[PDB]
This record gives structure tokens, C-alpha cells and sequence, in this order.
């Protein structure tokens, strides 16, 4: 009813690659077709500040698309506007597109820094293959790196770029790192942790402008850089939707069944502004695990309406040189339990974030083992005993059984 062919998909990031190769997985023979802006072949986002960053092999760090046979991908060609009643797409290359479904999977730009506009630096963002490849380019060791931003992505870069010689400052306006989605606790060990490692953190300052190879601060200092990195976040890529008439406010309004506010046009990844079902209010989710997730669910109700709407609660990870992080649900409650001891010797350690008795939260650092059944917990709202949450000798995967 809800799934007419054919099935247009603006993007061809991991929201898209997961959708389409679900519709097809479900049994959706019909006409796919995705267009996307960017001439690479689709590609995974996190090595780029990780793995791929340290090395440089794009082949690497491609989506696997064989679960979506039978699909048209447009590379290197821009979606300009939709007409929702023509139920039409307009392209760069000055085709157009029917649709009988639309899926708008756009995802997210990094926010430009107004004071440094007009920078005669050089002055990047992070977001795709190109932008880590000019990066790359000037990640000589001994170069002098600024990042603007204390979110998880300039961590990554800066363990990256300490690991291959390079200088690092970091100017946070908060009085933390990753103010966005984690416990004080992880961020203050993260501080820690970063200053160990040689990365000279400037917390609550600000940017001012900058002059000549220098970055001006509002404490009224400078830092000379050779590069600067911008990393305070992202905007969704909601043009198309606004113009056209669709709930949009930095993201795409959608419901669990990916649906916006026009009929027969869908959303889904980084653009979609939706229900954080542990905090109950919408939220833009800015993770991998929703972008494939939110798809697949997306995709397996079109061509099944009786399946359920999406309900995955959110997760990330983090790889920053020596800590793998991993976070789950909700930063805080009016709880933390900490399993294990804090140490920047040999770092190991959980965090359970409770709201009255109920599991609303969990991060891992170095702990891959006890992630899993902490979001199982998660999952269900368990309320363990505490003091079993706290004991060392209490195994978290018996109790994710349990329950
Ligand atoms: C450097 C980096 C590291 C990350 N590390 C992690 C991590 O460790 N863990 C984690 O959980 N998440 C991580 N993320 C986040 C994760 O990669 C994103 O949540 C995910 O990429 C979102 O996928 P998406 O398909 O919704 O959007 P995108 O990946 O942004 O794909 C959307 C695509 O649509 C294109 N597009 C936009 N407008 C148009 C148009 N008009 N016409 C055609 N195409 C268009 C875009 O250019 C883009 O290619 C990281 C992201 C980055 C950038």
C-alpha cells in the first residue's frame, strides 16, 4: 500500500546502502534507484578519522553492497529540488527521477566556524573521503594541528595525528569533552587521558578570528597552527525537504516508520530529527548504528507494514588511540555505578547510568565483553540489584540471561 514503485533514494551513504539492500532482502523486486552526490563508490565514514586516516587505503573502508542487487547508483550527481505532487526528482545532469516512494537519506555537513571565515589558513572539516585525504595531506610529522571541537571525531583525529608525530591543540568551549552524548566521568577520563598523550587541551575558550597563520582565542591569546580542523558538529542536509514543503529544524521531522509530514516521501540516517525512546523527545542521532539501523527498519515496514516501527535504542564507539569506548542510551540518570578503577594504567573500566533502579545508560572503555549485555539490560529497562552492578565478581552476560 505504503510501498509504490519505483523507489528513489537521494544519498548514498551507510542510511541508503542499509535501506535499499533491506527492501531488497525483504523481497522488493521493484525499480531502486539512489543518487548520490559524491563520485566514490560508497564508503564508511568512521575509519576516516581512524584506521584509514593512519594508513590511506580507500579500499578498504567501501560499503558492501551485494545484499542490494539490481540497484541504479547515480554517482557524482546532485538531487536539486522535488516536486511532491509531480512525484518527480530534478538532477544536476539535467535528467529527472519518477518516484512512486521517495527516501531522503542526505545525512549531515559539518558546521562552518563564522569567525574563520575568510581564514588565509588552511582550515578543513571532516565528513568525507576527499576531506581526510586533504588532511592526510598536510599531517606532516612536527606540523603544528589545531582542532576546533572536543566531540568524539577531533579526539579521534587528534590520538590519530599525536600517533603520527603531529603537534596537537584542541580548543573546546564547554568546560569538557564530548558534551554531546557521554557521562562526565568518561569525558574527564578522556581529558585525562588526551593530556597524557601530549594534546594540549583548552577548555571554555572560544574562537575569535584569526591573522596570518594564527588563531585567536576569546581569552584574548593566540595559537599558531599550520592547519586547523573544525569539528563542533553538524547540520542535517535538509534543502530539499525544506523547499518542498516538509516539518524540517536541522533534520527531518520522521516517526518510526521513517515517515515525514508528505505523503509518500521517507527519511532516514544523520538528516532525520526522530524519537529517542529513552528520553522520549526527538532528537537528530548522529550515529552509525542508526543510520543502518533506522534503515533497515525503515525498509522492512514498507515492504512488510505489519513489522514494527523502528525502536533500537542509541549506541556509539569511539576509537581514540589507546581507549575504545563504547556508550550506550542515556549520558545520566540520578545513578552511576562504576565496575572497575579509572586508571590511565592500563584502562579498563564500565559505567552504569541508572534512573530510579533502571538501567537508562552504559559506556565500556577497553571492556568490548561486558558492552553487549549491558544494551541486552538496556533493552528490557532492567532493574538489577546495585550491588551486583557493582561487585566485579557479578558476570553481566548471566544477568542480561536472567532477565
Ligand atoms: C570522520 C567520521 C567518523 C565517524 N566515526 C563514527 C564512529 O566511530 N561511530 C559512530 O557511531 N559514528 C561515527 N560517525 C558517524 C556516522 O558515520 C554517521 O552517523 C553516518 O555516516 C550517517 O550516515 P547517513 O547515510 O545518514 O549520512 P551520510 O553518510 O552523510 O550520507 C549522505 C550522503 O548523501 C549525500 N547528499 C547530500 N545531499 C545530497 C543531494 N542533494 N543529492 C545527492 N546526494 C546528496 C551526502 O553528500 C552524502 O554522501 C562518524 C562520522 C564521520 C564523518
Amino acid at each position: 500500500e505504503a510501498l509504490k514503485a519505483p523507489v528513489v533514494v537521494l544519498g548514498a551513504g551507510l542510511a541508503s546502502v542499509s535501506f535499499v539492500a533491506e527492501l531488497r532482502q525483504a523481497g522488493y523486486q521493484g525499480l531502486i534507484t539512489v543518487v548520490g552526490d559524491e563520485a566514490e563508490r560508497p564508503y564508511d565514514r568512521p575509519p576516516l578519522s581512524k584506521d584509514f586516516m593512519a594508513h590511506g587505503d580507500a579500499e578498504k573502508i567501501r560499503l558492501d553492497c551485494k545484499r542490494a542487487p539490481e540497484v541504479e547508483w547515480l554517482l557524482g550527481v546532485t538531487a536539486q529540488s522535488f516536486d511532491p505532487q509531480a512525484h518527480t526528482v530534478a538532477l544536476s545532469d539535467g535528467r529527472t527521477l519518477p518516484y512512486g516512494t521517495l527516501v531522503l537519506a542526505t545525512g549531515a555537513a559539518p558546521r562552518a566556524l563564522p569567525t574563520l571565515q575568510g581564514a588565509t589558513m588552511p582550515v578543513h572539516t571532516l565528513r568525507t573521503l576527499e576531506d581526510a585525504r586533504r588532511i592526510q595531506a598536510g599531517l606532516r610529522p612536527q606540523s603544528r594541528l589545531l582542532i576546533v571541537g572536543g566531540g568524539v571525531i577531533g579526539l579521534e583525529l587528534a590520538a590519530t595525528a599525536r600517533t603520527a608525530g603531529v603537534h596537537v591543540s584542541l580548543v573546546e568551549t564547554q568546560p569538557r569533552l564530548m558534551s554531546r552524548a557521554a557521562p562526565a566521568t568518561l569525558a574527564d577520563f578522556v581529558a585525562r587521558y588526551h593530556a597524557a598523550q601530549g594534546v594540549d587541551l583548552r577548555f571554555e575558550r572560544s574562537v575569535t578570528g584569526s591573522v596570518d597563520g594564527v588563531v585567536l582565542l576569546d581569552d584574548g591569546t593566540r595559537i599558531a597552527a599550520d592547519m586547523v580542523v573544525v569539528g563542533i558538529g553538524v547540520l542535517a542536509n535538509d534543502a530539499l525537504a525544506r523547499a518542498a514543503g516538509l516539518a524540517c529544524d536541522d533534520g527531518i521531522f520522521v516517526d518510526a516508520y521513517g515517515r515525514t509530514t508528505c505523503p509518500d516521501v521517507y527519511a532516514l540516517g544523520d538528516v532525520t530529527r526522530q524519537r529517542n525512546p529513552l528520553s522520549g523527545r526527538f532528537e537528530r542521532i548522529e550515529t552509525w548504528s542508526n543510520a543502518q539501523n533506522q534503515g533497515i527498519a525503515v525498509a522492512r515496514h514498507l515492504v512488510d507494514p505489519t513489522a514494527p516501527g523502528y525502536a533500537e535504542l542509541p549506541w556509539y564507539w569511539s576509537d581514540q588511540g589507546a581507549l575504545r569506548i563504547q556508550v550506550a542510551g542515556l549520558a545520566s540518570g540520578d545513578e552511576e555505578i562504576v565496575r572497575g578503577e579509572v586508571s590511565l594504567d592500563a584502562p579498563k573500566f564500565t559505567l552504569i547510568e541508572l534512573q530510579k533502579g533502571r538501567i537508562v545508560g552504559a559506556t565500556c572503555v577497553n571492556n568490548a565483553r561486558d558492552f553487549a549485555p549491558l544494551r541486552r539490560l538496556l533493552a528490557v529497562g532492567a532493574k538489577p540489584d546495585r550491588a551486583a552492578l557493582a561487585d566485579p565478581a557479578t558476570d553481566l552476560r548471566k544477568l542480561a540471561a536472567a532477565v
